[PDB]
C-alpha cells in the first residue's frame, strides 16, 4: 500500500523459505550465502524442509548474550544449491527503537501477509514461554500462532524475526550485523 509494504514484499520475494521442523511450519530469513535465522523454539535438527524439500542442516547456533541468556535466534547454515541475496547491509548495528515497522509472514497457513504493527519498543528482558530472554522488541499488535520467524522491518531496515506473543503484544528477537559477520 505504501513504502513500507514495499520494503517489507522486495525483502519476502526474494529472501524467505517455508521452513518446516517437528515443531511445525515457520517464515525463515535467508541472510547471505546458505545462511538463514529461525526461532529458536523450532528446535532445528540435522534435517529440515525448505520449500517442502528435504535439506541437510551443515550447522545450527542457538545464540546466547555474554551472559549466558537466551536470545530466541537459531542462525542455520543449509545444505542448499542456491545463495540468497545478500541483505547484511540492511541489518541495524545496535539495539534500538523504531516508528512504523511491519510484520510479514509467508507458509501455507498465511501466504503474502503484512501486518502494520506501528511502533516498536526496545523492550528488553522478557520470559518467553518460561525462558529468560534479552533483546527483544515488542509491537501493540494482537499477533497469532504461525506468525514465528515473521520478518519484521522499516523502510531500509530488517530488524528482527517474530518469536511470540501474549494476545495484545508480538515479540520480536532483534537482529544485529554482528551476528553474521
Amino acid at each position: 500500500m505504501g513504502p513500507g509494504f514495499d520494503f517489507a514484499q522486495a525483502i519476502m520475494k526474494k529472501n524467505t523459505v517455508i521452513a518446516r521442523t517437528e515443531k511445525g511450519e515457520f517464515t525463515m530469513l535467508g541472510v547471505y550465502d546458505r545462511v538463514a535465522v529461525i526461532p529458536t523454539h523450532a528446535s532445528v535438527g540435522e534435517i529440515i524442509y525448505i520449500n517442502d524439500v528435504e535439506t541437510r542442516v551443515l550447522d545450527a547456533c542457538a545464540l546466547r548474550d555474554l551472559t549466558d541468556t537466551n536470545l530466541e535466534i537459531t542462525i542455520v547454515k543449509l545444505d542448499r544449491n542456491q545463495k540468497f541475496r545478500d541483505i547484511r547491509h540492511f541489518l541495524p548495528r545496535c539495539e534500538d527503537d523504531y516508528n512504523d515497522a511491519v510484520l510479514s509472514v509467508h507458509t501455507s497457513k498465511f501466504p503474502n501477509m503484512y501486518i502494520p504493527v506501528g511502533q516498536v519498543t526496545n523492550y528488553g528482558f522478557l520470559n518467553l514461554g518460561g525462558t529468560p530472554t534479552h533483546r527483544i522488541l515488542m509491537y501493540n499488535f494482537p499477533t497469532r500462532a504461525g506468525q514465528c520467524g515473521g520478518v519484521v522491518t522499516t523502510t531500509g531496515k530488517v530488524i528482527g524475526i517474530h518469536v511470540g506473543g501474549n494476545g495484545a503484544q508480538g515479540f520480536a528477537a532483534m537482529l544485529l550485523h554482528s551476528y553474521f559477520t
